[PDB]
């Protein structure tokens, strides 16, 4: 882990066939574009700030032994672009918020017509105090979240 913490790899099944690589160091990851997204798609349809994964600290009760996920950090996968995008199973409409697991590929976008299909593999090496690493853990909980003033603070540097 020299700085990676995960890395979304726009696999073959997306029009774009590239390697992403966020950093621990970085957050959140915005995705968009314009280059000034750290993640670079070139989607004709893809925004500035298409969408952008943020990271915070995993919100858990009071450990009172020696247990992980005793608020540690998740990795949330932040939409943003008005073309809405899709994960796994779930829609992401520009000002979601969404839990990113390992292995998780985002399509950001999908045209019936145009055949425009794009997706990412996410795929965590380094686990920056993660709690898990972003699969969570028992009973995994995939919902679509709404961003807030906070979320749209991030997206306003990029």
């Amino acid at each position: 882990g020299n700085g990676r913490f995960l890395t979304l790899k726009p696999l073959p099944d997306s029009i774009i066939q590239e390697s992403l690589e966020i950093q621990q160091g970085v957050n959140p990851f915005f995705i968009g574009r314009s280059e000034d997204c750290n993640c670079k798609i070139e989607d004709n349809r893809l925004s500035r700030v298409h969408c952008f994964i943020f990271k915070k600290r995993h919100a858990v009760g009071k450990s009172m032994y020696e247990s992980p996920a005793q608020g540690l950090d998740d990795i949330w996968y932040c939409h943003t672009g008005t073309n809405v995008s899709y994960l796994n199973n779930n829609r992401m409409i520009q000002g979601t918020k969404f839990l990113l697991q390992d292995g998780d590929e985002i399509k950001i976008i999908w045209d019936k017509n145009n055949k425009f299909v794009i997706g990412f593999k996410v795929e965590i090496n380094d686990t920056t105090g993660l709690f898990n690493e972003g699969l969570g853990m028992l009973q995994e909980q995939r919902v679509v979240l709404k961003q807030t003033a906070e979320e749209k603070d991030l997206v306003k540097k990029l």
